[PDB]
């Protein structure tokens, strides 16, 4: 079953049960690039509700719309923001580069729902263009995915990491520069580096919220105020702030805000920096936890996967593999974002959909993996104290402890001999004319090296 | 409704209507990264059928499996390749970096269907690992998406472009180097550059099929032949060739084939080169067709979108915008592919899922946009002969025609004067002591400049 | 002539006239990657002086060094910072990933100069490692290239752009979205978008100075305080602040500061955002200024290059071409910086030299092109008022001016007719039953559209 | 001292001792971007000689030039190709995007040398433009850097790797998937993966020579034959083949050859694939060789650097660090190459200099590091047989050897017990009711696992 409808290019069969109109139906059959996987990112659909709902309130204020119509659009708009009318946004990312098609998608459905509870162009899109409106929906959603989704789960990741940092603070281990044996440090200090990276990462993405706080709405087709009442920007950007719970200003220069999306390239660059930080932590942990007999085996990773009896003690760091796979995706997504970010042309940058998609995709992926990694990995890591101690005493790096109370020549003879024999520093000092067992400890205490 | 099942980690509720087992159900709830949008690329699911079906035939040959079991797995396997059991592969891309989870997904469902028509590990995964098997499914699918989807639609794109090249072969236009006015060329020659780029692009991706022709299957867990009958590689890689319609060899060095996916980085690099070629063509056309009054307006683009009566003759090059958005995505996807491509570790590269996904995503997107662009744009472009001629005679570049039959001094005086007055070369030559109207044409014929 | 010298690996011939020692000479012949073009970035050489000079003062304070030796190292160190001993740093970028070789290069020469006015390891490298020391020289130089070189020239670029913005503020022009004809805006408003982008760019790079303000010095070999007197970090990072004129703190977590260089990836990401902004401005200007007869020709670009008499009025936007070439290089350099930025391993990231080089190379290039572009292009741009006006009246976009004082039907008939005839809105309104000449102006004033 | 000279823009002081003219001097002071480090890549300067020398021969053939003039230009041109007049090419990369300035640089000096032994434009640049000529110099140099520099040193790298592969062919070691313990393989097989990667890399770059074989020369300003004698392309591209020793054809479509440099993006993509291959090999070796007591220490790396007596047996894999730093640079350089590669505009791509520079820079760097790494690392690597054997017997993976001659239950009890006790499989089997010492060997022979 269908339902004939009109636009301008004439008659067209629109599905009976869907809330969209002709324009959405015609564009849906013109840009089927990528299939359902590329279906316009949901958190962007929800932002249209917030914007259209807000568009109603602020235009009704300026007396441009009849209150009855408003109360109708508002409810319908907030039901989008709610997530009930998600199946009515079938449009893909690779559509018009200005996001015109999805904006018209929002209007058509928020219009047909308003009726049910009238005009797609004159009412819902009143005092707005497809140009100022889209880059406003980008900033809102992005801000919401970060403040509400990312940041929260990013903090948990830091706390869970800091707990273990506290938990392994007494365990002294060997440092590895150039992958080689180095002087000691606590395993807790090792993990406090991971914690600091995560912390910095939070401030980096939290800071990005600032460039996103500036909204284009009010600049219409070219950044010029035309077809808008004076102060609409300030009112709408104020109305949206009250609707989201976040503070949003209007863009100081409406041209810069439409002609380019530098605020996305920045933010992406911050997420990109975070991805580097998480790659290092995830690779370390999997190396540190590798084994059981032919690897570091310093840490013991949880076995969230079912193991074969024939291979006991074998656990693949699958939460590390999934995390590192995510991280790379972001590096690639950011790459895609910067080229598109330089491709603006005159008054408008027609690479919006592809930019905000990769940005939204990066945020979703990060949050999911950050969560998955915390719960399924870090929240259960435990130290292999016997292995760690085994490897401390076998190393020749703790030879500098003797140096002041022995002399460089004797201490090197100890190291030189122990290396050639494949014996420990204690054993070497003893077989040689150096010191005693109940004295070696008097001077070579691991925890006496900061 | 559910259905309790077993694996090793115990009991687990598996949906009643789905064909998968415990392992798939446990992993599905451990790696929900990205949601349904990241759901493992379908053409990869289909390749598992081809491989498992082939795994049956070749293992039955080596006498390792009971014929009854085989006939069962075969039908079930080919029903995956068919696309009937697609809703039973709910796994995402960011799972185990070896693709183990999706391979086990294929086995569990091809096993439960086999019954219905028995063992997930001993029968379906017989003589194969999750390590040699996955990079084999990557090459098969990729090869199939290119030979059957891409290349075909890429040729049409070239033919449609070459038709117009032939069609506008008589139309002489101005060349634009440094975006400035230059000597003439036919609009057909302009379009024959687009055609050549497309042609080169085809040979570039067609050539990539070669590195993909080499299959890992037979190398098991580390590239070593262990747990495989001798010649299984040659038989299976032969059996798969007969099953796909394409020629596939087995990889000469099974280690290089598991430890790294350089064949994906190459192919991606070829798709990446193609994307550059299509960006240039798409941008040209939109500039060439811009207007109506304040742009080049050399070409007239189809109006596939409904236009407002108040703005006649206005047509946004929406098939150009969608195409360029696609192209950038590929540049980004390739970026993501090269880092992952260098991150192999020892005997295995655990960045497989993310690599083949971006590769499959690039191919789908390209084909879709290549099609969409042909039909909705190039297949209807028409020249604005009056505009083109208007701009030919206004230019001062056709001044070199007079040079031999006049002299450098006179010809520059013509150009110098016409520029200062904002008059044409004809008008200038006449008001000055140079030549006649019925003689100017005798020497300045546009089509006398190769 | 040479000069035999010693280290440990024995005898080696060191050039007679050079100030370096054995280690520098041995490494110079082991890593000749890239030739003189890759010779370690000078501003990095100068920073070593600042650091070594400061290393002297602060270690003399802690009583670790004899005042005579100090006064000697100080003068020699400041002569490096001065730029007199530049020809004594022959080391390339692709050397040890920790920057050990260049640090030892600084020590050897600052030692042999100190003599002349003693120990390379015990005196100049006193209380410091090649690990904490290098990432400190990176931050200092980078901070100095930005505060002293970049930012300054970036502001001039903004002022020169804002002057012209003021200068063309009265000139009304047509807007170009989707490259198509749109509603009007002043050319000054167009240029105020360029100005805003530049302004944002400054705050973006100026902000990056913050992450760079944190110095590693004091963390030695692993981020652990070992082999350093307590408070050396705070004193040295304080002494360096007084030496540079810039405020520098010490890194809160010394591990994060050696294991990763996220502060470079961030800053680079900011320079990367700036490059996008400058690409758009530079491309616009060259398109806007293209012609003379077959292009926009809205602006008139300076002719800094010698033109052929036969081709008058032809000027290639060579300062635009050089600028856009620079911008891309930065996009590539940033790419190189992010991979290296994720490749840290345990306690140390051995991809330092390559990271800070690309960062320094980006800053130099930007400043040079920003300067070159200002002086040789923007500082002389002038508007082609007659062309601009010619194109305003030819467009059909100023049809919405009549709308309120005429009606949508009449106004579209004007537009519909004028389009078909290739006539202006004025001419169309007149030949049709619409309005008068001395009334058309009463309602269609360009500067009545915000 | 100087020497006044003329061009068109008037008088200018040209250094007395330099061979260039006005145009070079004026451009040298207009584009000083990056300083001497960005000085136009030498192998590009040499190619101009080959081209100009060839331009002489072929134009003299077509009777366009006086033999006396030719014999003069030829000698002067070949002295550039020789490398004697290198100090007369002071131009940087960021100049005119068409390479016009360096082409005019070649002409001015090859003209002033010709005299000494006449016209910069009419003689040396006869029958050629700055447009067809530059992308011809790019292909020639690139082809020469690969055939003569890269490929050769790349083969040595493969042979040196294959020698060691043969040398360690008897040594059985443990495999490491997911960084975990796996089934055995010879260290020679491990190194045969490195060898195969290198081999594939050679064919990949060798293949790229093909797209580069097509030369633009003959297409002049727009790809149109104008201002060229018929067959000049075929003659010149033939004359150049005889001059270089390599086979070069002329480009089939001269437009595609000027409007875009896809052949550089391809080749770069091949070098990019090679860089991934070399990163993996270099990282493995440094991990495999890490230690002495707290790392793998499977291999023993040469100590090309002077070591401190206090730290015996410590050797930093500095040839690995330099190699990996190089590899990343290439990944970045390729990135820079692809954006520039999509930025072609109409008839000409004005991003030539920056594209061929990064390409030449990548080739130089690769060759240098490939050499440095071979000689200073691989050509001296030796196995630590006692460590390898130590780690073989400690692993529980060789438990599948017993399986057929014992049963899954017994074999797992052995593995289960040995794991819990931290004892070897031999010891476990003995203390348990399983088998004997002089029988354990009868079944568990390492070299019985392919």
């Amino acid at each position: 079953s269908f339902r004939t409808e009109t636009d301008a290019f004439g008659e067209i069969h629109v599905p009976a049960d869907k809330y969209w109109g002709a324009q959405t139906q015609r564009s849906f059959q013109n840009f089927k690039i990528g299939g359902a996987r590329e279906r316009m990112p949901l958190p962007l659909v929800h932002a249209f509700g917030v914007l259209k709902k807000s568009a109603a309130i602020v235009n009704e204020s300026l007396g441009g719309l009849d209150p009855k119509i408003s109360k109708a659009i508002q409810q319908a708009a907030d039901e989008v923001a709610s997530g009930k009318l998600d199946d009515h946004f079938p449009l893909v990312v690779f559509q018009t580069g200005s996001g015109t098609q999805s904006n018209m998608n929002a209007n058509e459905v928020i219009s047909n729902r308003a009726i049910e509870i009238v005009h797609p162009n004159n009412h819902c899109n009143q005092s707005q263009s497809s140009n100022d409106t889209f880059p406003t929906v980008m900033h809102i959603a992005a801000s919401l995915q970060i403040q509400n989704e990312l940041i929260p789960e990013l903090t948990n990741l830091k706390n869970a990491l800091e707990a273990k940092s506290k938990e392994f603070d007494h365990i002294v281990k060997i440092g590895r520069t150039h992958l080689q044996d180095a002087t000691p440090l606590t395993l807790g200090q090792e993990f406090s580096g991971y914690v600091q990276q995560v912390e910095n990462g939070i401030q980096r993405v939290a800071h990005s919220l600032k460039t996103l706080s500036f909204l284009a709405q009010g600049g219409t087709a070219v950044g010029t105020g035309l077809n808008t009442k004076p102060g609409f920007d300030v009112k709408i950007a104020e109305q949206i702030s009250k609707e989201t719970g976040l503070k949003f200003q209007t863009a100081p220069n409406r041209f810069e805000a439409l002609a380019a999306h530098d605020a996305i390239v920045e933010c992406s660059g911050a997420l990109n920096t975070l991805a580097c930080s998480l790659f290092k932590i995830a690779q370390d942990i999997r190396y540190l936890g590798s084994g059981p007999r032919c690897g570091y085996h310093e840490l013991m990773l949880p076995e969230n996967e079912p193991g074969s009896s024939i291979m006991p003690g074998k656990v693949n760091p699958t939460q590390n593999e999934a995390l590192t796979q995510v991280c790379v995706q972001v590096m690639g997504n950011n790459a895609a974002i910067t080229f598109a970010g330089s491709q603006g042309q005159f008054e408008l940058n027609v690479f919006k959909p592809v930019m905000i998609a990769n940005l939204l995709n990066s945020i979703r992926l990060i949050t999911d993996a950050a969560y998955s990694f915390r719960v399924h990995c870090v929240e259960g890591i435990k130290a292999n104290e016997p292995r760690i101690h085994e490897l401390l005493t076998k190393s020749l790096m703790l030879v500098t402890a003797l140096n002041p109370k022995i002399g460089y020549d004797a201490a090197s003879k100890v190291a030189k001999n122990a290396h050639k024999k494949g014996i420990t520093l204690k054993e070497s000092a003893l077989e040689l004319g150096v010191l005693t067992e109940k004295e070696f400890d008097e001077w070579v205490v691991p925890e006496h090296m900061l």
